[PDB]
């Protein structure tokens, strides 16, 4: 037998090899930055310095030859493809006519965006994050967003994942008309260009490539030879933890829907579902797709945009193509893909979508029963609420009454139950149906005392403007508060109301709310009591689950009384 090979671990790269190359240290287009790889190309080097180097060599992973070639001199390169990511003892043979001889095992590690050559995850949960035995054939989803590891420093190790079973990952872009992304401002209109600069309009990319897979997290082992990092890496670890997970891409949202108004011309869906599978077989972490398109017939952010007429046909169209491409990637792979769409729930949107033809391509809608009433204008109201509350008028729930004016309402009000009943009306299966809950609350102030019609109703009130406040108490953008700040700042420990605010139940809507008479500052959220409420009711009609926007926001109280109300 000749000389066991030694391996040059230097010369063999430390055995670091991977089948996504990924920028780390400079910014430039998607297909820049991103390279994707089928086969890894491996290069291992060893050396024989002393006795018979022999004539051929076998490498081994795991005892599986992987590859073969011959031997010359007392140092040998041996370069071969692989297609298999994970850690795997790696043995290099070295034979002659005399017989053979094996190095010490070692392991080389083959990276891939399964996560297969990482760690499971280790967690730093809120302990106010409770342990529960859930049916796991109920949907318990939850909203991660990637810019939510900037000032709101909330990271994927922080998500109580045992408590989930669908994290939807917001939001990815999709290249060409973006005008609506500049209302967002910290220049994200910029990184966008950026980001699709070699890419072709309806194709989809990464907005925050820093936050998505540069940026080092030291939870999760990250250093400078890493070639994952970034959120992206932490949810591929994350799934190696709980393999029974769900995590899935949400395409669009409110700032990013512009693109999907011309989705109307096939040709466009064909360039956007061809780079939907092409993402998916590069993340091989996501199980599926999410389309939040707001909305099918406009009343989004793009006031110039929306087409009663094409929208909903183009929105069906895109389920059924998308649903050919996940099932070409289910017998490519043998997984199983899930295919999700989160929706507006107020009667003018859902009137533009016919569901229960899009539906049969899909696994679940993300019924969005919550952003009723807000900042936007003057007007209280439950934002979220299942029913119609006790500040409504007479025929204002159906919408066969009328307004103040004189003038009828032109359809029911916007309530969580009006919503789930529209769509239930069309046909759509309500085991398809995820209920919408909120951790967040939207707000007002000047809602004071005297503008009230109904003295111990605040939604009888009007408003002077948005409420304000600092990052510190939750508040990310006037109007808008993290139900977190809320607990922290307006109801105190035992929910009976700090600082000013007293809290108050509209027992008629399933709502809470607080209220500062002083400064009238009105607060409409959901907590423990409404979201009890909306687990009895998704449990009494027999929705899929429930789901939340967004994680970031909870201290664990809401995903806590999901639990807890679909127990
Ligand atoms: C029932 C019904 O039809 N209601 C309508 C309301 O939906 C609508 O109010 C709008 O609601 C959407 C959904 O909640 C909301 O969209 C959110 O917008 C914020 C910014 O305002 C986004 O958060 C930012 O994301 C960017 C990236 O895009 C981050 O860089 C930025 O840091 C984030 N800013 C903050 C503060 O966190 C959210 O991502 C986005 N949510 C979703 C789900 O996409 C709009 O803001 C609401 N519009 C307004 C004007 O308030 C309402 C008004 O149009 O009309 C009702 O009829």
């Amino acid at each position: 037998a000749p000389t066991a090979p030694s391996i040059d671990m230097y010369g063999s790269n430390n055995l670091q090899f991977s089948k996504i190359e990924l920028a780390m240290e400079t910014t430039s287009g998607y297909n820049d930055m991103v390279k994707y790889h089928e086969l890894a190309k491996i290069k291992v080097k060893f050396n024989q310095w002393s006795g018979t180097s022999g004539d051929t060599y076998n490498v081994y992973f795991d005892g599986v030859k992987v590859a073969t070639g011959a031997i010359t001199g007392s140092q040998t390169t041996a370069s071969f493809e692989y297609g298999q990511g994970g850690l795997y003892q790696m043995e290099i043979e070295a034979c002659d006519a005399t017989g053979c001889s094996k190095s010490a095992p070692v392991e080389i590690t083959i990276a891939d965006t399964d996560g297969s050559h990482l760690k499971p995850l280790t967690m730093n949960v809120d302990p106010n994050n409770k342990s529960y035995n859930t049916d796991p054939s109920i949907v318990m989803g939850t909203y991660f967003v990637e810019w939510g590891i900037y000032g709101r420093d909330y990271t994927v190790d922080n998500m109580p994942v045992d408590n989930l079973t669908h994290i939807l990952y917001g939001f990815i872009p999709i290249c060409g008309p973006n005008e609506s992304v500049k209302s967002v401002g910290g220049n994200s209109f910029n990184a966008l260009q950026t980001a699709c600069r070699g890419v072709n309009d309806y194709e989809v990319v990464i907005h925050d490539p820093w936050a998505a897979y540069q940026k080092s997290f030291p939870q999760a082992g990250h250093e400078y030879s890493t070639p994952i990092k970034g959120n992206y890496a932490m949810l591929m670890a994350l799934k190696q933890r709980n393999p029974d997970l769900k995590i899935i891409p949400s395409i669009g949202g409110w700032t990013l829907s512009d693109p999907f108004y011309d989705f109307v011309d096939k040709k466009n869906r064909d360039t956007f579902v061809a780079s939907v599978k092409k993402f998916l077989k590069t993340w091989k972490f996501y199980d599926g797709v999410d389309i939040d398109w707001m909305f099918p017939g406009g009343g989004g952010a793009a006031a110039d945009k929306g087409d009663p007429v094409n929208d909903g046909p183009a929105y069906i169209a895109l389920m059924r193509e998308l649903r050919v491409m996940l099932d070409e990637l289910e017998a490519e792979t043998g997984r199983t893909y899930e295919l999700t769409s989160a929706i507006g729930v107020g009667y003018d949107k859902i009137e533009d979508v016919d569901y229960a033809d899009a539906v049969q391509y899909m696994d679940y809608i993300f019924a969005m029963t919550y952003d009723f009433y807000g900042g936007w204008n003057n007007v209280p109201g439950h934002q979220t609420a299942l029913y119609c509350g006790s500040f409504m008028r007479p025929g204002q729930c159906d919408g066969g009454g009328v307004d103040e004016n004189g003038e009828p309402y032109k359809g029911p009000a916007y309530t969580a139950d009006n919503g789930i009943q529209l769509l239930l009306a069309q046909g759509v299966p309500a085991n398809k149906l995820v209920l919408g809950t909120a951790m967040y609350g939207r707000g007002w102030e000047g809602v004071t005392p005297d503008t009230l019609t109904d003295p111990n109703d605040p939604m009888t009130g009007t408003a002077t403007g948005k409420l304000k406040g600092s990052t510190a108490q939750g508040v990310w953008e006037d109007g808008v508060i993290d139900y977190k700040g809320i607990k922290s700042f307006m109801l105190g420990a035992n929910n009976t109301g700090i600082n000013g605010f007293e809290y108050g139940y509209d027992a008629q809507a399933e709502a809470p709310w607080v209220w500062n008479r002083s400064t009238g500052e009105l607060i409409t959220f959901d907590d423990h009591r409404s979201v009890l409420a909306k687990g009895n009711y998704a449990k009494s009609l027999g929705l899929a689950g429930l789901f939340s926007w967004e994680i970031d926001a909870d201290n664990g109280d809401i995903l806590n009384a999901m639990h807890e109300g679909m127990a």
